[PDB]
């Protein structure tokens, strides 16, 4: 019910925090930032990870709508010109 | 004027048609966008977050640095917050 790191004691249902003894006043998306982080302690999360994670899915487009966008030209473009540069990004020959 | 050609690909932007090998292709309109600004830029290489500002547009939507910007409210509103900055790959709260 309550998250609690060394610092923090966080109520997942009320949207409550409290920060070395005061409570703290967070935005619905800085709460829940907050909460994902203080829940997975230790671990590291890309941007990409965390703008997923706190926004949602599929509300708006993200990194991997273009990557998909640029999976559905090759589909309908059958042998379009587009080199992947992994973990870079495109380029059109 | 309104043609933008390349290997095997004729593009108007004025009716937003694509022609690939000789046949009409039907794009989504982002599928078009996308396509438009690689073709009119031949060989130069985009990162995923140049192509979506480009095409989806810029400040339209909340992105990475959108979480750049919060973890950086977070650690002002929580005056030593163990918030680990990975550069230029994430964040980590450490305990």
């Amino acid at each position: 019910d309550k998250v609690m790191t060394k610092d923090l004691e966080i109520d997942r249902a009320t949207r409550e925090v409290i920060f070395k003894g005061d409570l703290i006043t967070l935005t619905r998306t800085e709460f829940d930032l907050l909460l994902f982080l203080a829940s997975n302690l230790g671990r590291v999360f890309t941007r990409d990870e965390l703008l997923d994670h706190v926004w949602g899915y599929n509300h708006f487009p993200t990194t991997r709508t273009v990557d998909t966008h640029v999976l559905q030209l090759r589909q309908k473009l059958p042998g379009l010109e587009i080199e992947t540069l992994r973990g870079v990004g495109y380029k059109m020959k």
